[PDB]
């Protein structure tokens, strides 16, 4: 393709041009990766490394084409592209470094979005059971509240995935609501005097409380990873947001570097 006879100017201008393209591509994949899109991690890594390869050619030369370091005329343009690139790269490395956390958290949320509605369904079965078999009104009302509390646990999940200002308290809410839910479940199964929950004894209801309790194993099992690692989700969302802003200024400094090169290639 290119070699030692290849024109030096077109190399400076093409590399600088391609940094414009690569800055958009780093920004698009940084934001999609922060949103859990697993494929975007590879594309982010590749565009980040493409940029680094081209930037190093502009700074130190390309040995394989005997392209020298860039002229000192464009040194001020280079110097300012370098500050933005340093920022772009550090943030994108922060995102790439959290790939497993981000993808594991989204896996947990994906299955939670299936099992929690199933909890809701079986508790409203339990509501119908206790109601229509004349079971005591206090068991009915607890089951009704258990149903709505499962919905509130689910609602905390997306708020965690946002990775915004509120996501870490959404994750505290998830865990507290899940604690109350598990305690009220055991209280319906075994009785709980401290909280005034009567042991349910309708056998059909008891059947569906045991299925509920088995589904709930995954919700309660997910509480630790949500608490521990949801701050990561905020960090990578912040890094992607930084990426976008540095991306836009780098787009402009890169167009000026390209313009400086094209000027030298015409005397100006």
């Amino acid at each position: 393709y290119l070699n030692t006879q290849s024109n030096h100017d077109k190399q400076y201008i093409g590399h600088a041009g391609e940094l414009r393209v690569l800055s958009q591509r780093i920004a698009k994949n940084a934001t999609e990766a922060a949103a859990g899109k697993g494929e975007a991690f590879k594309l982010l890594k590749d565009a980040r490394n493409d940029f680094e390869k081209r930037w190093n050619i502009l700074v130190n030369g390309d040995e394989s084409t005997s392209l020298p370091p860039s002229p000192e005329a464009v040194k001020p343009q280079m110097d300012v592209v370098q500050q933005d690139w340093d920022g772009l790269r550090k943030n994108a490395d922060s995102i790439l470094a959290s790939e497993q956390t981000v993808l594991s958290l989204h896996q947990v949320a994906s299955t939670l979005a299936e099992t929690i509605p199933q909890l809701q369904v079986e508790y409203e079965e339990v509501v119908d059971i206790l109601l229509e078999n004349g079971a005591p009104a206090d068991q009915v009302a607890v089951a009704q509240r258990q149903s709505l509390l499962a919905e509130r646990i689910l609602g905390s999940v997306n708020k965690v995935l946002a990775g915004d200002e509120n996501s870490v308290q959404a994750a505290d809410s998830f865990g507290r609501d899940a604690s109350l839910f598990g305690r009220v479940l055991k209280g319906m199964q075994e009785g709980n005097a401290a909280m005034s929950i009567s042991k349910v004894t309708n056998a059909e209801a008891v059947d569906r409380l045991n299925e509920i309790a088995e589904l709930f194993e995954f919700v309660s099992g997910s509480v630790d990873e949500i608490l521990e690692t949801s701050p990561d989700l905020f960090q990578v969302r912040e890094a992607a947001n930084n990426i976008f802003s540095v991306s836009q200024t780098l787009l402009d400094k890169a167009s000026q570097l390209a313009d400086g090169f094209e000027n030298l290639a015409g005397g100006r």
